[PDB]
């Protein structure tokens, strides 16, 4: 219903806030951010509500979404916050690790150098904030009808940036195809990283729900 | 390679494609499937090396590159020939599948109907021979991209090659980024499908470096 430039302003506005953190071993640095991350999902269903579309889904469909995209949001969450940070990764102001620590969790080293790769890629691009919570957005709708008119709404919203940015034709969609593939990339780490979560010891979707509801 | 034209890059990716195999016949599963994808492996390595500014680089990132796509090239492939099969997917053409012959399959309990839903999407989608062995390219190039220049250079030319092909069939502008955007996304439950096969299969660089030796 909304216009190309008052859906950045929005998306903007329902931007989380970063939170700040609580040598390490494997088992006290895996504590550090499951806390870390678990703070962040409360943030992120809040921001979830106000992505223009998402409340007008089913309940089974907004958990179902948050379910699946959690993750993913969170990692280009942090790629954005190191990308002026080269070589190094801010999960929080007061928790900034280079690639040697990354090494206190075993298999965390391959998913630490895709995070870092993502990082370098969006300073290489010289990804702007406008397109940041616009691949948000996209995510949370695509990794899991209505969805797809808000999804292409939100690619008109990203031509509409980059036409203004001065941009032809050409790169515009060029550009475009850019953003959109790092996603898959996003989605791979996810993935690799869903593994590890799973390679451990024991109430998302309870807490999807109850705070969704 | 950079200086080909939309008309030329599709015309050069029609005629570098690969044969459907056909499984082994023997009347008297994942055995039919594994051998089925070695052959198909061996046509790909060909294939790969007439898709345009592959052959530009070095036989290492070409390995690099094959050992991180193969598995979606396949899926991808398995999709779009499964298309005007409605709820069933077509390995080969003597060897085609419904969901509850393939629920009773060894690790394809997720990404059966992963595959159909997506074979599902590209259908309804319409999806164009010629937008899918851009799509199966794009694959190629990006899934290892990150894990240089040049390669993005014939991405964003692939992506000039998509949109021209849009633009002709008629769509207007905002139709021609939509459409883009939609295809890509597909992208990222390919590359999802594929990370939940070599899982399941985890339980190479070799092999290839043999075959690119040709
Ligand atoms: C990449 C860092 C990371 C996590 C992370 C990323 C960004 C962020 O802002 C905060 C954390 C991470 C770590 C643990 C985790 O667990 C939460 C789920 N619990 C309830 C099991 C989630 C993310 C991670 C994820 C999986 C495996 C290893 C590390
Ligand atoms: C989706 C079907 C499939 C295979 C397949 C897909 C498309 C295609 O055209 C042909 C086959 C599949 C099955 C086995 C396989 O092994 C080859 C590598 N071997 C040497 C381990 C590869 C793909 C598969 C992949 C992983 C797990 C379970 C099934």
């Amino acid at each position: 219903s909304l216009t190309a430039d008052q859906m950045v302003s929005a998306l903007l506005d329902a931007e989380p806030p970063i939170l700040y953190s609580e040598p390490f071993s494997e088992a006290s640095m895996m504590g550090l951010l499951t806390n870390l991350a678990d703070r962040e999902l409360v943030h992120m269903i809040n921001w979830a509500k106000r992505v223009p579309g998402f409340v007008d889904l089913t309940l089974h469909d907004q958990v179902h979404l948050l379910e699946s995209a959690w993750l993913e949001i969170l990692m280009i969450g942090l790629v954005w916050r190191s990308m002026e940070h080269p070589g190094k990764l801010l999960f929080a102001p007061n928790l900034l690790l280079d690639r040697n620590q990354g090494k206190s969790v075993e298999g965390m080293v391959e998913i630490f150098d895709m995070l870092l790769a993502t990082s370098s890629r969006f300073r290489m691009m010289n990804l702007q904030g406008e397109e940041f919570v616009c691949l948000k957005s996209i995510i949370l709708l695509n990794s899991g009808d209505h969805i797809h008119r808000v999804l292409d709404k939100i690619t008109d919203t990203l031509i509409h940036l980059m036409a203004k940015a001065g941009l032809t034709l050409q790169q515009q969609h060029q550009r475009l195809a850019q953003l959109l593939l790092i996603l898959s990339h996003i989605r791979h780490m996810s993935n690799k990283g869903m593994e590890h979560l799973y390679s451990m010891k024991s109430p998302l979707s309870d807490l999807l729900l109850e705070m969704l509801d």
